[PDB]
């Protein structure tokens, strides 16, 4: 565990993370994909061997000894708000199980079901609150990665608000 488990946010490419493992915002088919998933495929392509997994699940594949946790959030273009909300919560619960099982002291994580799976809606608060619900009972240092300047400020505010 971390000596004083924390949450932090950085605005940069998650492929450059300084953590003991990474969460990929994966598609269900283990394809290279776009955005975070494409950055992850360029950096850790070996981790896409048998990485396909259903929506609302996470599947870890090692790139050497570096664990890549493929977490499949719902595409809100296809899911109802209700059913998508349930699957997004579930994906983060499976991430917390994997982080625990791996025994890492730190994890780099993106906000799932944002970007091209958002169905054109701002889901910062929805996705971040499901991340906290899952990760708050773990003792890993969590480092959230984002690309937008305004999102960085809002995520940082939400972290600082809880203290
Ligand atoms: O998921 C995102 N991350 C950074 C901001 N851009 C998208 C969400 C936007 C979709 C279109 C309408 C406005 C919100
Ligand atoms: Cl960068
Ligand atoms: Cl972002």
């Amino acid at each position: 565990g971390a000596m004083a488990p924390s949450y932090r946010v950085k605005r940069m490419d998650i492929a450059k993370n300084d953590e003991e493992c990474v969460v990929n915002a994966a598609n269900p088919r283990g394809l290279p994909g776009d955005g975070v998933c494409k950055a992850v495929y360029k950096k850790w392509p070996e981790s896409f061997k048998n990485s396909a997994t259903p929506v609302g699940t996470a599947k870890t594949v090692m790139c050497g000894t570096y664990p890549v946790i493929h977490a499949v959030g719902p595409n809100f273009s296809n899911y109802t708000e209700s059913e998508g909300d349930r699957e997004l919560a579930a994906a983060y619960r499976e991430v917390a199980k994997e982080v625990t099982r791996l025994g890492v002291n730190s994890v780099a994580i993106p906000l799932l079901s944002t970007g091209v799976y958002s169905g054109g809606k701002d889901r910062l608060t929805q996705s971040l609150n499901h991340l906290f619900t899952a990760m708050d009972s773990t003792d890993a240092d969590v480092v959230i990665y984002c690309r937008d300047k305004e999102w960085e400020k809002k995520i940082s505010e939400a972290i600082q608000m809880r203290t």
